[PDB]
């Protein structure tokens, strides 16, 4: 048993709700929250602004430090950093941008970090601001990931639309 609370069962091992990550984020503190990163770190708007703004830009600054050491992640991949005050940690995963032209085949790579936690709080990879359809986001996800995972949708219409399409 664990503190998510509200959630549809897709599968075995993949939930979804229409909530708001930072606001679920700060309500169950969970071990590992994932972010919606590009390879730079930058968490200017989406998902990645409202985390790190959640933060009071603690997560920009130990990102930065991050970049200036590591250099920048890869599209698909990811590192753990830091959940501040959301969670424990934070994984920062670099699904495929399709505002940028990247390789949608890299979004199957990008969900495969998922399996490195048994447990995670997460939001669709790729959809909102980066470009993808989420509808073939939530199925990569429920045919790659292997852990459990708890998906917060923040908008109604689509949370409402991803479940009535389910297959
Ligand atoms: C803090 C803070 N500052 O602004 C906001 C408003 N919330 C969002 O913007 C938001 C939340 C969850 C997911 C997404 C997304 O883009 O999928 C966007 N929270």
């Amino acid at each position: 048993v664990n503190s998510f609370s509200g959630y549809l069962k897709l599968t075995d091992n993949v939930y979804i709700k229409n909530a708001d990550i930072v606001e679920e984020a700060k309500k169950v503190k969970p071990t590992v929250v994932v972010n919606a990163a590009n390879v730079y770190l930058k968490h200017g708007g989406g998902v990645a602004g409202a985390l790190n703004k959640a933060t009071n830009n603690a997560m920009q600054v130990e990102s930065d430090d991050y970049i200036a050491t590591n250099g920048p992640l890869k599209v698909g991949g990811s590192c753990v950093l830091s959940g501040h005050n959301l969670a424990k940690h934070c994984l920062h995963v670099v699904g495929p941008n399709v505002n940028k032209g990247e390789d949608i085949q890299l979004l199957k790579s990008a969900y495969e970090n998922f399996n490195q936690h048994e447990v995670l709080l997460a939001p669709l990879l790729s959809a909102g601001i980066f470009g993808a359809d989420p509808i073939h986001s939530l199925r990569v996800c429920v045919d790659t990931v292997r852990t459990n995972v708890y998906l917060a949708v923040f908008d109604k219409n689509l949370y409402d639309k991803l479940v009535s399409s389910f297959l």
